[PDB]
């Protein structure tokens, strides 16, 4: 059962193709046209079904050429609008129709963001991108909203001629639009079946590059360059990423970097993985972003978690897949560095809700909880500390990823549950139930807080990083003289953000201590956005007014939401940039994308 979606569930009706026809508008801010779906009844004398909608206008609804009945239920929130459509024939068990249903979508969808030509990088075009991850998919089409049902699509996008469209799918082609030649078509189709909430479209004056054999990034002109040159490394991912968990079957893996109001780090669309431009740090000292979406590739675009409740399945053993990249990339010593690392983020999320919140659980229940409001790292690191936990016990690394491999291939195109994860767990590792059966599995999978065991990590790249921030901390004022430039000497820039992760964690510390910090290490220059973006978290929290403008300026020119969110909150909570806080955010609310716009106004306790 999906609790997040209104619409039948898989047991009545599931989608077998999406035909979408639509055409975007950037007067209207409105996608407007046709979703044809295959559906296929699973139920006998199946006379309706219902479909998850927000937001949506519909015009009609046709079966066999006729215009047949249908309704929208009251608004259910977040979950928006179920739509009820009257069949006009009974279907038997296994029975395929075509229903094509009309509509448009509103400037609000929570779907999408439209932005203005001032708001790109050329100046000159508009701009339109999507993110359907977790339930925003029937913000753009009606459609069955849930992971638990995986569809083939083909797609045809009118725009602007002078503008190029690209989807979660093979590139299929262009030709002038016949019903209107100031218009371009362009073509999709995706063979392999997926969850809707990996539809995505991006409207924009777009260019490309070739980066490898399988590989082309695609950005505003301007951008093009340097992303080509940050995601180097991306098909010598890819070859790894494919030895882990198998052949990658998608075709291509393309990468769009988008305007800076892009939410996330990365979104594993199928085909083309879209990132954030805060990526480019001009030393690919980022790219563990790519490693994560590539191995979405095989755990979450393959494999599927069935419902929102088992995310974790997702992304931990994305994380767990992304950390053995990084370590065959950089050393077994650099995956060690990273899991630690990432132990240490879920430290700080589980302070951050308590230790006893519901929210902290491995395994969730959403019912009435909208996933954007649940959102956290939770899922990240408890699940990767907990596959880390069982590679440990159950006899090291290559042990463990013949099992992650052989869970690809065996749920392959399936949607699962964390009952099908454990049940193959125990399947595969039957020569050792007995370690199994001393793992706490109700602790582990149900029980918020702190996992109950720690795996054992190498020290070898931390201890110089919490020995920096330990000299920082127990400083009093008459140490401050001995700090240098030259501490920092043999740091790599994950060191140098590990050591302000460590200091960020006992923050505040006293004002002068980060005044000297910046004085002897001029954090201010360096435009990495993980080290910046922490080192202004422990300039606001340590109360140092100098800063306050430098995270206004972060906080708003870009919008991926680990940054702009803590930034807000963390300049709210200090008295003397409160009102500026909520000022600028209510300046620049109507031109943020419509999710963190949500987000950020409810950590504000705004509207
Ligand atoms: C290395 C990763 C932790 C980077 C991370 N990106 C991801 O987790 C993506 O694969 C997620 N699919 C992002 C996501 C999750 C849920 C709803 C919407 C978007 C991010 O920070 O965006
Ligand atoms: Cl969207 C989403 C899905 C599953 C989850 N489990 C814990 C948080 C969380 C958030
Ligand atoms: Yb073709
Ligand atoms: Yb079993
Ligand atoms: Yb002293
Ligand atoms: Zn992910």
């Amino acid at each position: 059962v999906d609790t997040c979606s209104l619409a039948s569930p898989a047991s009545v009706c599931r989608t077998k193709h999406l035909h979408l026809r639509c055409s975007v508008d950037f007067t209207r801010r409105t996608l407007t046209g046709t979703a044809a779906l295959t559906v296929q009844s699973q139920e006998d004398n199946l006379r309706s079904l219902v479909l998850d909608t927000k937001d949506l206008t519909i015009e009609k609804v046709v079966i066999n050429g006729q215009e047949v009945k249908y309704a929208l239920g009251e608004r259910q929130s977040y979950k928006g609008s179920p739509m009820e459509i009257s069949l006009p024939i009974a279907l038997s068990k296994n029975q395929e129709i075509v229903i094509e249903i009309s509509f448009e979508t509103s400037p609000k969808s929570s779907a999408l963001q439209w932005l203005t030509p001032e708001q790109t990088s050329g100046k000159e075009h508009p701009y339109l991108f999507s993110q359907c991850q977790a339930i925003h998919c029937r913000a753009i089409l009606p459609c069955q909203d849930t992971p638990s049902v995986k569809l083939t699509y083909t797609a045809e996008v009118s725009v602007p001629k002078e503008l190029v469209a690209l989807m979660s799918a093979i590139r299929d082609g262009e030709t002038p639009d016949p019903e209107d030649p100031s218009r371009k078509i362009y073509k999709f189709i995706q063979k392999v079946p997926i969850p809707c909430y990996l539809i995505a479209l991006v409207v924009g004056a777009l260019e490309s590059r070739q980066i490898g054999p399988r590989t082309l990034v695609w950005s505003e002109k301007e951008q093009v360059e340097k992303s080509a040159y940050e995601f180097s490394e991306t098909e010598s991912m890819l070859k790894i990423a494919e030895d882990l968990g198998g052949p990658y079957v998608w075709g291509q893996y393309d990468l769009l970097v988008l305007p800076p109001s892009f939410p996330y780090g990365g979104m594993e669309n199928p085909c083309l993985t879209f990132v954030t431009p805060t990526l480019l740090a001009g030393d690919k000292s980022l790219s563990n972003v790519i490693a994560h979406e590539i191995s979405h590739s095989w755990t979450g675009n393959l494999v599927t978690n069935k419902t929102w409740d088992h995310f974790w399945l997702n992304e931990g053993h994305t994380v767990y897949l992304e950390r053995h990249i990084c370590g065959r990339l950089f050393g077994e010593k650099f995956r060690h560095f990273n899991a630690l690392g990432g132990w240490g983020e879920l430290q700080n999320s589980v302070k951050t809700f308590g230790e006893t919140h519901p929210f902290t659980k491995l395994v969730v229940d959403l019912t009435d909880i909208d996933p954007d409001v649940a959102y956290s790292s939770v899922p990240y690191e408890k699940g990767f500390a907990l596959l880390f936990y069982l590679e440990q016990l159950l006899g090291g690394p290559e042990i463990f990823l013949g099992f992650l491999k052989a869970y690809v291939e065996k749920f392959s195109y399936k949607s699962i549950t964390t009952d099908d994860w454990k049940d193959f767990l125990y399947s595969y590792f039957k020569d050792k139930v007995d370690v199994l059966n001393q793992v706490d599995w109700n602790a582990w999978l149900y029980s918020p807080g702190l996992p109950p065991i720690k795996p054992n990590y190498d020290m070898t790249l931390t201890n110089a990083c919490i020995a920096l921030s330990q000299r920082w901390i127990t400083a009093k004022e008459d140490d401050l003289n001995s700090f240098n430039a030259t501490d920092l000497k043999d740091l790599s820039s994950h060191q140098l953000n590990e050591f302000l992760a460590q200091t960020l964690q006992r923050a505040p510390l006293p004002l002068g201590h980060i005044k000297r910090m910046q004085e002897v290490y001029n954090f201010n220059a360096i435009n990495n956005s993980e080290i910046r973006f922490r080192w202004l978290r422990l300039c606001i929290q340590s109360k140092w007014e100098d800063a306050i403008p430098l995270a206004l300026k972060m906080a708003t020119e870009q919008g991926r939401m680990k940054f702009t969110r803590p930034l807000f909150k963390d300049l709210a909570a200090f008295d003397k940039s409160h009102d500026q806080a909520v000022r600028t955010y209510q300046e620049h609310k109507a031109s943020m994308h419509p999710v963190t716009a949500m987000l950020v106004g409810k950590d504000l306790k705004v509207d």
